[PDB]
């Protein structure tokens, strides 16, 4: 009877949010069917993943395949187009793109690494952006015993990054009692061309990844217990823990704002109605912005919060200039001023 008091504060069973509005929100024309994860590049364009298949979760389109959209949010009526996926050693049929990174390199190259979930399996997709022709050249498949159940990563290089697995199992069967049990067996693996292992473990669903703008931190959210993980990045990649932020939200991915290194978070309130989809009782959004994470005493500010009337299960939010652009596991995209 302790695991039904503890599944019941996990899933934040009986939360109902406090709403904070913006001014001026915008649903995202052409967006109807999940953005779970984005990017912003420093130049302004925006990448979003999109058309997420996951066991067990909502999907209006059960049968219309991901992709990758684009944003340039320097427009000020700024449009979504779909990214044109070009290569031979990439299935597109099957794609259903999750988490999702960039790297640049020092000649500017722009590498996009997408989790992707063909069937049950994970893999990590490196694309290198083609900015003038809209399009994404295919590079590398990437697969690992170490990565079974990939959430989201962080790219330190163009096939080097941080991945969360937020299962320890693969079968949706088994990992569906995973997570019911709470075993809290996921966890976190550097991956790169020359090594491959666990730098952090024993997670409650592993969730948002991402990496401070000076590469000396690493932040890793952890969704069923509420927290989010800092961590001492070491020149040889190793991680060693440092602080633990406690909410009262379901915290999914993580963006880190390059000018201040603040982390924004796309949340949801109550875990009930975003793993248990019921189109009468949608789930709402929420986005916190958190400030000096080091302190002894975070700044952590719900910025947007609503009750799902106008956007859904937000995962992600991230500001330009101004704006803030939040998504959705399977619902909408918003583009609000600050
Ligand atoms: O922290 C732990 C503890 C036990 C255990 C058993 C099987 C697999 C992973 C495990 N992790
Ligand atoms: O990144 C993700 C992916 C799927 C998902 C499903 C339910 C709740 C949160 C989720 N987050
Ligand atoms: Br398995
Ligand atoms: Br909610
Ligand atoms: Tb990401
Ligand atoms: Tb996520």
């Amino acid at each position: 009877d302790r695991q039904k008091s503890s599944f019941q504060t996990r899933f934040n069973v009986h939360r109902e949010v406090t709403p904070v509005e913006l001014p001026n929100c915008n649903l995202v024309k052409g967006i109807d069917n999940g953005s779970e994860d984005l990017e912003i590049l420093p130049n302004g364009l925006a990448f979003i993943s999109s058309g997420l298949k996951y066991p067990g979760i909502m999907s209006f389109d059960p049968d219309k395949s991901g992709k990758i959209l684009l944003m340039d949010l320097n427009e000020k009526e700024p449009a979504v187009s779909e990214l044109e996926i070009i290569g031979n050693t990439l299935d597109i049929s099957s794609f259903n793109p999750h988490g999702i990174s960039t790297f640049i390199d020092d000649d500017n190259t722009v590498y996009l690494l997408v989790v992707n979930h063909p069937g049950s399996s994970s893999t990590v997709e490196v694309f290198k952006f083609q900015e003038e022709e809209k399009s994404l050249l295919h590079l590398k498949t990437i697969r690992h015993k170490l990565l079974p159940s990939v959430n989201d990563i962080v790219a330190v290089g163009p096939e080097h990054f941080y991945a969360t697995n937020d299962h320890y199992f693969i079968d949706p069967y088994l990992k569906s009692w995973e997570m019911h049990l709470g075993l809290a067996w996921s966890f976190v693996t550097y991956y790169s061309p020359n090594d491959v292992r666990v730098v952090a473990e024993g997670f409650d669903f592993a969730n948002g990844i991402n990496i401070s703008p000076d590469g000396k931190y690493v932040y890793i959210a952890e969704l069923l217990a509420h927290k989010i993980h800092v961590y001492e990045k070491h020149a040889n990649w190793t991680l060693t823990p440092l602080r633990v932020l406690s909410f009262d939200t379901l915290v999914d991915n993580i963006s880190v704002d390059p000018v201040t290194g603040d982390l924004w978070v796309g949340c949801h309130p109550n875990g009930m109605r975003i793993f248990f989809y019921d189109a009468e009782n949608p789930p709402g959004s929420e986005v916190l912005r958190i400030q000096d994470i080091l302190s002894e005493e975070p700044k952590v500010t719900v910025v947007y919060a609503e009750n799902g009337t106008v956007l859904q299960g937000s995962t992600v939010a991230a500001v330009y200039k101004g704006k803030l652009l939040i998504g959705t596991v399977f619902h909408k995209a918003l583009y609000c001023d600050l």
